[PDB]
C-alpha cells in the first residue's frame, strides 16, 4: 500500500485506555474528529479501511459495530474467524496489508487508518513506508493502563499546519487539547 494513516487520542502520561475504555469521559467534539477523519474518502465509490487489535474491536459498543461506512479489520493470532460484524479477520499487519492488496480489496479502498491498540500502532509505526500520525494531545493525566508506543521523532516530523485540522488549543468540557500532524516519508 502507498501510505498508512494511524490517528489516536492521548492524555499527558501517553496513556490511550484503562479498564478496557477510554481513560477521560466523553469528548463529543474530539469523537465527531475521529469518526470525521476516518469515513472521509476522497473517491467516489471508495471506502477507508480501518485496522484494529481485538481488544480494541470488543471495546465498541456492539450495536455500534462494525463502524459505519468504513471496511473494518480485526487482527488476532487467536480467532480463528472475524468476530460477528467486523469484514475481515488477519493475523498480523503484514497479512492485513496483502489482503487491502487483493484485487477484490484494491479497488475497493480509499485510504488505510489504524485505529490501535498499542501492539497494532506500534507494529504500524516500525513499517518503512510512508505515514502520518494524527494525534489529539489531551493536556490533563488520567490514570490508563494502556500507553501509546514512543514516536521516533527523528522519523516523524510534525507539520506545523495541515489542510482540516483546526490549529489552536481546543476546549470541551473543560478539558484542554490540541491536533498535532506527524509525517514520515519514506
Ligand atoms: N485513545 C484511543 S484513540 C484508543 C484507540 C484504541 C484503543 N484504545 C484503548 O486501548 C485498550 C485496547 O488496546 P490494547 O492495546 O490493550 O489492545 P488491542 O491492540 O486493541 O488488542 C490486542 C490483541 O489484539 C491482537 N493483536 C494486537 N496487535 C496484533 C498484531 N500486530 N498482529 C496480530 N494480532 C494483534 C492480539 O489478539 P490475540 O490475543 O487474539 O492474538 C492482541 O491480544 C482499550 O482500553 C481501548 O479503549 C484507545
Ligand atoms: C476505534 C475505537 O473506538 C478507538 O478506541 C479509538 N478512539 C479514538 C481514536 N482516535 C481519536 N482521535 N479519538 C478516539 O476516541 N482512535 C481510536
Ligand atoms: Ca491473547
Amino acid at each position: 500500500v502507498r501510505s498508512l494513516n494511524s490517528i489516536v487520542a492521548v492524555c499527558q502520561n501517553m496513556g490511550i485506555g484503562k479498564d478496557g475504555n477510554l481513560p477521560w469521559p466523553p469528548l463529543r467534539n474530539e469523537y465527531k474528529y475521529f469518526q470525521r477523519m476516518t469515513s472521509t474518502s476522497h473517491v467516489e465509490g471508495k471506502q477507508n479501511a480501518v485496522i484494529m487489535g481485538k481488544k480494541t474491536w470488543f471495546s465498541i459498543p456492539e450495536k455500534n459495530r462494525p463502524l459505519k461506512d468504513r471496511i473494518n479489520i480485526v487482527l488476532s493470532r487467536e480467532l480463528k474467524e472475524a468476530p460477528k460484524g467486523a469484514h475481515y479477520l488477519s493475523k498480523s499487519l503484514d497479512d492485513a496489508l496483502a489482503l487491502l492488496d487483493s484485487p477484490e480489496l484494491k479497488s475497493k479502498v480509499d485510504m488505510v487508518w489504524i485505529v490501535g491498540g498499542t501492539a497494532v500502532y506500534k507494529a504500524a509505526m516500525e513499517k518503512p513506508i510512508n505515514h502520518r500520525l494524527f494525534v489529539t494531545r489531551i493536556l490533563h493525566e488520567f490514570e490508563s493502563d494502556t500507553f501509546f508506543p514512543e514516536i521516533d521523532y527523528k522519523d516523524f516530523k510534525l507539520l506545523t499546519e495541515y489542510p482540516g485540522v483546526p490549529a489552536d488549543i481546543q476546549e470541551e468540557d473543560g478539558i484542554q487539547y490540541k491536533f498535532e500532524v506527524y509525517q514520515k516519508s519514506v
